């Protein structure tokens, strides 16, 4: 035995309730003893075998005082000014709302404002509110890649730069773009001491090794010289942009709610971590690149598994939409509280509909995925809305669109023409495009209906969620978290973090050969954390 | 206050990263970490208590400590004991002998459990496999795959009787949707009492499942009714029937997450806690003297994933994908070379030949073969149209020239001959159903693509159906730039030991990092910088 202590019999508890309370106490170490008869016992005080003296037992196992700060990368917590190696990911169209961002940031927890799909004045509005509530952070804003429209992306970056938004979650990118590189380089300088200052921080969320590679390596000299080209960056921005990675943190996004490649967390995260060590050994950054991970994290066990694999931080998404601070309707959050792991499925995505791309959504309690998948089948099979069989089309019009396809198209032409005339000119004299735009009316609005609580459209709510939500609901069954109105994002974050810490301590004891009562092997939500 | 009551003498500290790596890799000894004000993080393997043997010297206090713990600290020691193996690990079955006799024998010779891939093999071929494996491993360890035959109960029964005749004492039961009389017969026929100690379970069963119901059925004892039926056959005895109700139908349950081959794509991190919670329920109910165990595979291709799986509570880990790429596997040189460069995103889902019409899928390689594209096109056409005659002429002629290399009518004629000889009901059922006819025609391609890849059919390489999941891509990225880049140097025992010793190494490094030590970054992960076997 490596443990040089003895435990007095009066300091041991063989009571499983007392033992759980000792294991839950991260401020003190635990000493485990084996009584041939009363079984496993735990104490919090021990003496050296020579310092104090029979009726003493030798320490069979030990685990020291360690809490949530022992999980993940301390440099993440330092760089982002957060109390936990954790962030709540963006949720589109304000689902990761100002209320959610402010509630989490006030508790010291990073959260990403869901700017995707929101108009610029709405986003500036969120910037002002969040910065007024959190003058020193923490928070970040989602920059979603706009492949069709680089100007929108550039405007979002310029809004962030104007207001000194210092942290961006960059997602849906397939590589670098001038806009994100601009945001990155505009924040680079040096102090009077040679230390280089990275003021604009970037968390790049990726699921593909090549995209991760682009964000782990510095911005390419060519793109930076074309930014020195205009009125965008400085000769102090380029020299330094080539000595720092394009991102401080890489989020490996496994199988998730919403847009996803449905990649296993146990295969995606090791791949990105191996790439991280390759690139970090090559470039020898003074502050190393970090890799965190989300997608499937709904329970303390999944969180601990993610940390144990090497993640610098964990990311949650699906469980946060179910909390009262999220910008989801009352009906939607109620529905989410009973969604099981098999109650999600893949359905066509509005913004990549014609390319066959899908996203993960709730399928129980809503007909959205069935109707959206039917739209994709009709789109691919037929050359035009006029080629759709009459029965199918009148089913569409009366139950899905609640209007004729012609009237949907008329509204689409009016809307686009008076906003983005390129979209309607482009579909002019092309029935495939026309049909795709008509169907995207439904694909686009179903999300909004769920977010706003549009009455009478419940059967059509598009609700992004992955199996992490069902995992959460199963783990929380029989607790106060069964009530959707009792779900708070800060409380959820703390359950995941403190539960992972508890499981980590228990695993250390099990690893040392101790057989704990089954009442100590897991963290049940029998008490509120916040 | 620091919990470590030792100090470390200066001559026992190393700040050399190579030596520190050797120390962390040495699981027979503990590691004491110190912070030297000037030289930084250092490691020693011996420390002394502040009194005992030290005096005021150049000694430093222990900033962190981790004890001597290796691979035996991973998983369930009862798994290792019951199956007679050195590691809580097994290489899962790979159909049509891909998990070959040589693979089983290499792994079992190293003390590692492997499952012979009997699926799709005729009885004389399986008997030849039994002969070889038992000649090389007269006392084990090994097991054989019993795949559920829903269509054919007689074949499952024949495989069970072959296993019983030859005293095959361990079966991996897979693709089951519940109990069958055959698996129950295998389990109960191995039951007795030593009449002086306690009940003896000689025929061991590892049930690989993805659903809770089936898992529950194998965690619970065989149902009395099922045991009572055939008690009239003389297959088992009344003392075997009565003992069968005191033991679970399986000693081990493999929770199969998203995997190569047949899969429903369940996340490991959500499936495994579910099956473990069910296990603890059932074990609290029945209080078996030897507890039921739950292990896990599907996505385990790297040591970090192995460790995470163990730390969620898995009794053992299961690998598949990475084993097909090794030299002992019964895969062709073309396939093993292709697999050594298959990346994480080079796999995809394609229709399964069995339950094709039900939309059921399996995970396959898409780089180096057009099979998944062509098979998914077959499923799309099948679901869209009511008959082969409804397919547009240009699409049908493309199919016939590029996929079947034959008209669909000629495929149908050969199909009629084939099933007349082997299962005529399948043609009879198609008589008044053109949809069924089309499904049978498309299943020609779904079946033969597998046969072509397994046998190495020349000229059909672009149609090879090759089962693999992203665990292979994870392995390949983790092994990039190492000796494992060469497919000719990939050995299954070596892979297993990298997973097991890497998981133990990472567990130790995680403990030290959690305690606040900042180790040199080269030491934070287990990289294949060394051959293990
Ligand atoms: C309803 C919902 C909306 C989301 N919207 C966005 C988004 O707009 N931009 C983005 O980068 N990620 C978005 N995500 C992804 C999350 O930020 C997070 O990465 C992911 O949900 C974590 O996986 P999980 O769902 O299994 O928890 C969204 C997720 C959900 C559930
Ligand atoms: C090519 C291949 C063939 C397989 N054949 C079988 C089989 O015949 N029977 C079975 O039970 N499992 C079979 N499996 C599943 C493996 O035994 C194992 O459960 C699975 O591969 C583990 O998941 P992984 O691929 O992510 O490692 C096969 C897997 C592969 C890759
Ligand atoms: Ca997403
Ligand atoms: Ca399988």
């Amino acid at each position: 035995s490596p443990w040089p202590w003895l435990v007095t019999d009066t300091n041991i508890s063989f009571d499983v309730t007392v033992m759980e309370q000792q294991l839950r106490d991260f401020s003190r170490g635990c000493y485990v003893v084996n009584h041939n008869e009363k079984g496993v016992g735990i104490a919090q005080t021990a003496e050296l075998v020579a310092d104090q003296a029979s009726n003493s037992l030798p320490v069979a196992a030990f685990t020291p005082a360690l809490g949530t700060e022992s999980l993940g990368d301390s440099n993440f917590r330092r760089v982002h000014g957060v109390k936990y190696a954790y962030y709540a990911g963006a949720m589109a169209n304000g689902i990761s709302s100002e209320e959610l961002v402010i509630a989490l940031g006030q508790a010291g927890i990073l959260c990403s404002f869901g700017a995707a799909g929101l108009i610029p004045s709405r986003v500036e509005k969120a910037i002002n509110r969040i910065q007024a509530a959190l003058p020193n952070g923490p928070y970040m804003f989602n920059l979603i890649h706009s492949p069709s429209e680089p100007a929108l992306e550039r405007g979002s970056v310029e809004l962030f730069l104007k207001h000194k938004v210092r942290t961006v979650e960059a997602s849906a990118f397939l590589g670098l773009t001038p806009q994100i590189v601009y945001y990155r380089a505009a924040g680079l300088s040096r102090d009077a001491q040679g230390n280089i200052v990275v003021a604009n921080k970037v968390i790049a969320k990726v699921s593909r090794t090549e995209v991760a590679e682009k964000f782990m390596m510095p911005a390419p000299a060519k793109m930076l010289q074309k930014l020195v080209d205009e009125g965008s960056i400085t000769p102090e921005q380029m020299e330094l942009a080539q000595l720092v990675p394009m991102a401080d943190d890489i989020t490996a996004e496994a199988d998730s709610g919403g847009h996803t490649d449905n990649r296993p967390l146990v295969t995606l995260l090791p791949t990105i971590l191996a790439l991280k060590e390759e690139i970090q050994t090559k470039y020898q950054y003074p502050t190393p690149i970090r890799v965190g991970c989300g997608g499937g994290v709904g329970t303390p066990d999944a969180a601990l598994a993610t940390f144990n694999m090497g993640a610098a931080y964990i990311v949650t998404g699906s469980v946060n939409q179910a909390c009262v601070e999220a910008g989801a309707s009352e009906h939607t959050r109620k529905l989410l509280s009973t969604t099981e792991m098999a109650d999600v499925t893949m359905a066509p995505a509005a913004d990549m509909f014609e390319m066959g791309v899908k996203l993960q959504v709730v399928k129980r309690g809503t007909l959205f995925p069935m109707r959206a998948n039917k739209l994709y089948e009709l789109y691919t099979r037929y050359d035009s809305i006029e080629a759709i069989p009459a029965d199918e089309r009148e089913k569409l019009e009366k139950q899905v669109f609640r209007s004729t396809l012609d009237d949907i198209w008329a509204g689409t032409v009016a809307h686009f023409n008076e906003r983005d005339p390129k979209q309607i000119e482009r579909a002019t004299d092309n029935p495939k495009r026309k049909m795709a735009l008509i169907f995207r009316w439904y694909l686009g609005l179903s999300s909004r209906w769920s977010n706003s609580g549009e009455t009478g459209r419940e059967m059509d709510y598009q609700i992004w969620a992955g199996p992490a939500l069902g995992a959460f609901n199963q783990w929380a069954k029989g607790s106060y978290l069964d009530n959707y109105q009792e779900r708070n994002a800060v409380d959820v974050a703390k359950h995941l973090m403190y539960g992972a810490a508890y499981l980590n301590r228990v695993n250390s004891l099990t690893s040392q050969g101790v057989k704990l009562p089954t009442q100590l092997l897991r963290w049940k939500p029998t008490q509120r954390m916040a």
